[PDB]
């Protein structure tokens, strides 16, 4: 079992209000012909428009809520709403759009979906909470068939174009005017009871429902992260490289090694309190401090209670690397998530948090400020013990206040030193820039970094 079988049952009762009469006895086959499309038995790679909830979790990046209300159905105008806030207002003849034919309304969500996703999947898999009217309206602008390549590159097929008979990815797609073999899956099949808005809300304050689909279709998709990612967590799904995740994650084993380094340097604390990841490896190997671990996976839900994490049996420091707490102690080290960072990684999450995808998908709860009331900003510094040695990438005479060597204490920063610390500053902006936030104990000061040079 890979695919979702089509002669999988579909539960209908979710349907029968805008389709009265239909069977309670329905399969996915009788369903897509239901729909308009005919797959005619075709073992080409894409064997049912529907798939299981396992394939669309490896697919999380690929999904658009989408949901379809009558304003007054052949006859009436639809309403189109997309999690990406657009609706379209379709005639059969936040961002709210007029009422047009399907011949201009299905070139929009060519657009539309291409450059939501370009950067983020090889698909698109319609995450719906089905009435009827969604399925329905899909055959105005979708094409299936055989799986294809783009006709100016190796990417597989996610657009047809009616005016030139050729298909293309969603990096080529300007002009398409259908949606080419998409993927689906109905929420409303994974055996809930009530509606959506009263099965959203109780996990998520921060969607409400201004009564458009584009409403429907964020709580729609909002509500599958939840169940897929804040309280089912499958770690062992690995993701595929969008973007600069390798970069990324070397710049935070870097920036960790540094800021842990040197605050054990300047303040040369006793005892240093990992608290996090049970799979964790000291980030400083050569430090002189006892080194005590305790296991905390990264929570989806809501942010640790530090009353829980510690008080069930302020000496040394404690270092939260990546661990979502509600309020940090006083004497800690914080490396914390912003869950409102604009990228290709993070996506939009439920009740404020965030859909981090970078090799493994972490549901981050909504950033708070708050939570580091004890503690002030981290500011950046470069620090180095390593003997001043060039061994070799060109120069230009590197002058900084925040290269803390000997070589800048004696008064002039040597070419090693300037070719590390701007490489590290690249690290460092490379990891704020992905969303990171770097917090420290308000005692912290460089000025104690330069005395280690006697
Ligand atoms: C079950 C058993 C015991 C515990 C507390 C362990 N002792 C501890 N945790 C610390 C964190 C930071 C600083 C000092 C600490 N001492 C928690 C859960
Ligand atoms: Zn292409
Ligand atoms: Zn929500
Ligand atoms: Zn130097």
């Amino acid at each position: 079992p890979t695919h979702l079988s089509v002669d999988t049952k579909f539960k209908t009762e979710g349907l029968c209000v805008d389709i009265p009469g239909i069977p309670k006895d329905m399969t996915y086959r009788r369903l897509i012909s239901m729909m308009g499309f005919k797959m005619n038995y075709q073992v080409n790679g894409y064997p049912n428009m529907f798939i299981t909830r396992e394939e669309a979790i490896r697919h999380v990046r690929a999904w658009i809520g989408f949901d379809v209300e009558g304003c007054h159905g052949t006859n009436l105008p639809l309403q189109l709403g997309f999690s990406t806030g657009v609706n379209l207002v379709a005639v059969p003849t936040p961002l709210m759009y007029k009422g047009l034919p399907w011949n201009v309304v299905r070139i929009k969500i060519v657009q539309m979906l291409s450059d939501t996703l370009k950067n983020l999947s090889d698909r698109v898999v319609f995450v719906l909470w089905a009435h009827g009217f969604e399925l329905t309206s899909m055959k105005y602008f979708v094409k299936i068939g055989p799986e294809r390549t783009c006709c100016l590159c190796d990417r597989r097929a996610t657009c047809f174009s009616t005016a030139s008979d050729t298909y293309a990815c969603w990096h080529h797609s300007i002009g398409f005017d259908y949606v080419y073999n998409p993927f689906m899956i109905d929420v409303q099949q994974w055996g809930f009871t009530g509606n959506l808005q009263s099965n959203h809300d109780l996990y998520c304050q921060v969607h409400g429902n201004a009564h458009v689909a584009s409403c429907d279709a964020i709580m729609t998709r909002c509500l599958a992260v939840h169940e897929c990612f804040v309280k089912r967590v499958d770690w062992t799904i690995e993701y595929p490289i969008i973007g600069d995740e390798l970069k990324i994650n070397a710049a935070c084993r870097k920036v960790q090694h540094m800021v842990v380094k040197a605050a054990l340097l300047a303040d040369k604390f006793p005892v240093l309190h990992d608290i996090g990841n049970p799979k964790a490896i000291k980030c400083v190997p050569q430090a002189d401090v006892e080194w005590k671990f305790y296991d905390a996976q990264p929570c989806s839900d809501k942010a640790y209670k530090i009353e829980e994490l510690f008080y069930s049996y302020t000496d040394g420091v404690c270092l939260f690397w990546n661990c979502n707490v509600d309020r940090y102690p006083a004497n800690s080290i914080v490396c914390r998530f912003d869950t409102r960072v604009l990228s290709n990684l993070n996506l939009p999450g439920c009740d404020g948090g965030s859909l981090y995808v970078n090799k493994h998908a972490f549901h981050t709860p909504a950033f708070d400020k708050s939570a580091f009331v004890n503690l002030k900003q981290l500011p950046f510094f470069y620090y180095s013990d390593s003997p001043c040695e060039s061994h070799g990438i060109d120069y230009v005479p590197l002058k900084s206040a925040t290269c803390i060597t000997r070589c800048n204490l004696g008064g002039a920063v040597c070419r090693h030193h300037a070719n590390e610390y701007r490489l590290y500053l690249d690290a460092y902006n490379m990891m704020i820039s992905a969303g990171f936030s770097l917090w420290v104990y308000k005692q912290f000061d460089t000025y104690n970094l330069w005395n280690t040079f006697t």
